[PDB]
């Protein structure tokens, strides 16, 4: 019993940080086989970032302009390219802990594990979910750009974000490992803003599954919804609209819990009109929204890697 | 900016994680050296676990009659002794995987990272508290036990949680890697249940010395309080006694935030009083304990967003 916010293990990603300096700048970098993958921002001043010519930055540049250092080892660049806003340093030693991988790219609503690094050492790591709005509620501090994200499948890992930049409201923004942001967001020091954001509805529905699958029961009700009426009082609430799609992917909870999709939204959009009158769900006072239907099963079912 | 639930990086304990299976039991074990460890209750059976004579059910096993595997390799168990509640088996292959690290037991209010494992592998990893009542809110399902807890401060590892059981009210209790339960809590099936749990007052104070450095003095107010004083309020609210250990504790969080103990204390009782006003704190909308002073100067900037 118990429902906790779980990471995956890191281990297989530890053994892929390093750090790579450029200049005045030292950030993270991602070493599989014998390429390094980190922030293109890395080549900048801080007056380049105003109005950078990447390409016109990068040309000016040699191999032996970065660093580029696996814990006591200095890892020698042999050439150099970008792709999108990921820079590609191509090293001289193949990474012999390079693990099953896969670059993908993930849609709003979706989790991931981060593994915040500071100076090419792993400090820590927590799970976390893309916002709607693309932005993500990290915990990061100067240092920690080339940063990953992923998630784990049997023994592959699923690198799907690296950290590039915070935001006025204190959030993050980054891009997929083939370097294209999640976001409307830009490698440049201009006026940026996370947009309004809203919760992820199919999510909270996840996680009022977990709740009933640990004991806690006391929203369920004897009324059911449609898709129609239920999509009224989301947009109303500012929830993301619930798809068939969502509908479907909530059908293993569904089937283990025994309770229909749609008798469950009746339960959330009681909840979203009355509030939980002093009450919690898994010790929460707000809707959590961080755990997809995956997560949950994941969890619930005790599944290793 | 941020501040999130933040466990230590769990390769260095992956690389340690094996299957014992005594039975029909299987459970998870820790490869140090040439050393297993795991919970004794694996050479129980359900019904054994009523009143167990854990030196006689012992006695009448071989070496051979643990089967310990590290992935796909089979481990041979050359000699095997109890500690407590913990079964150390020797084993004919060092783990060369094994990291620098110690054994620590520690009090309640401390954290640490759960890296919570089946079969030998890992799940996930997630960060717990030790709570005032000696239990931990884990998330743990059959097949779990053998899981540790530990920190990762400075490049070593110090273990100072085994997991063992499931209490009554769906939280979990465990010993240090001696084998000496956290609690009063035993590894027979008896009434044992989880005491009143109470709030980790020092922990909260933290917390909110975490969201002063992220930017934000709402629940702060123009009071201060005697210690005495404040522990007569807390108490109504079942948190636990602040100590002048725990002021001194605090004191580089106040140094930084410029935020006397004493008048953060003030601040506490008030969002005792009030609760927050349809506002949270750091994403919350109840006070979290789960954070010490030590995670708090771990994870945040050492520049406050003044
Ligand atoms: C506190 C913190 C946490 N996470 C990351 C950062 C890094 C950051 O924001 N940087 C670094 C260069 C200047 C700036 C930036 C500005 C604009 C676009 C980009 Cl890609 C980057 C800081
Ligand atoms: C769901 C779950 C989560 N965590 C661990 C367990 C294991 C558990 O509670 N066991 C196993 C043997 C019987 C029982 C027990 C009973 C009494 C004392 C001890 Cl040490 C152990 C279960
Ligand atoms: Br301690
Ligand atoms: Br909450
Ligand atoms: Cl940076
Ligand atoms: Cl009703
Ligand atoms: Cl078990
Ligand atoms: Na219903």
């Amino acid at each position: 019993s118990g429902f906790r916010k779980m990471a995956f293990p890191s281990g297989k990603v530890e053994g892929c940080m390093v750090q790579v300096t450029c200049g005045t700048t030292t950030l993270n970098g991602l070493w599989l086989d014998d390429v390094v993958y980190c922030p293109r921002h890395v080549i900048c001043t801080s007056e380049d970032m105003l109005n950078p010519n990447y390409e016109d930055l990068l040309i000016r540049k040699s191999n032996h302009n970065f660093l580029v250092q696996a814990g006591n080892v200095q890892l020698r660049v042999i050439g150099h390219s970008m792709q999108n806003c990921v820079l590609k340093l191509k090293v001289d030693t193949a990474n012999p802990k390079t693990p099953k991988y896969k670059f993908v790219r993930i849609q709003p609503g979706q989790t991931f594990s981060v593994l915040a690094c500071y100076n090419g050492s792993p400090s820590g790591v927590y799970q976390c979910a893309m916002r709607p709005n693309f932005t993500i509620k990290g915990s990061f501090l100067n240092g920690s750009c080339g940063s990953v994200g992923f998630n784990i499948d049997y023994d592959c890992v699923s690198f799907c974000y690296m950290h590039h930049m915070e935001l006025p409201t204190g959030v993050h923004a980054g891009t997929d490992l083939e370097g294209n942001f999640y976001g409307p967001f830009v490698d440049r020091q201009t006026a940026q803003a996370a947009g309004t954001d809203t919760t992820i509805t199919v999510n909270v529905l996840a996680w009022l599954y977990a709740a009933v699958i640990n004991g806690d029961r006391w929203f369920l009700n004897r009324f059911t919804t449609t898709l129609n009426d239920f999509n009224l009082v989301a947009m109303k609430y500012n929830y993301e609209p619930l798809t068939q799609d969502h509908v479907d992917i909530l059908g293993p909870l569904s089937a283990q819990t025994g309770i229909a999709v749609l008798d469950m939204c009746a339960s959330l959009k009681e909840l979203l009109q009355n509030g939980m009158n002093g009450r919690t769900i898994l010790g929460s006072a707000l809707l959590e929204d961080e755990f997809t239907p995956f997560d949950v099963v994941r969890q619930c079912s005790g599944v290793t890697f």
